[PDB]
DNA sequence: CGGGTTTTTGTCTGGCTTCACACTTGATTTGCATCACTGTTTAAGACAGGCCAGATC
């Protein structure tokens, strides 16, 4: 388990309740993990 | 001989199932190359001069 490991799923529902899909949901989550 | 009785298949539309699989991104494993290092000559056999020594005219 790494940062993105426990960051792609722990914050997954925060976009999965908006994005039905499951790449596009965590996609912008990767961008907000990269910005920081 | 061609026609007929077995094994073997297509076959139903439903709901079921396990699981491959989309889509990132870094932390691991795994593959395959490199790398620095080691052994520390002869031994038979052919041919040639050359020196010497004994033979011969």
């Amino acid at each position: 388990p790494s940062a993105f490991f426990l960051f792609c799923s722990e914050y997954r529902p925060k976009i999965k309740g908006e994005h039905p899909g499951i790449g596009d949901v965590a996609k912008k989550l990767g961008e907000m993990w990269n910005n920081t």
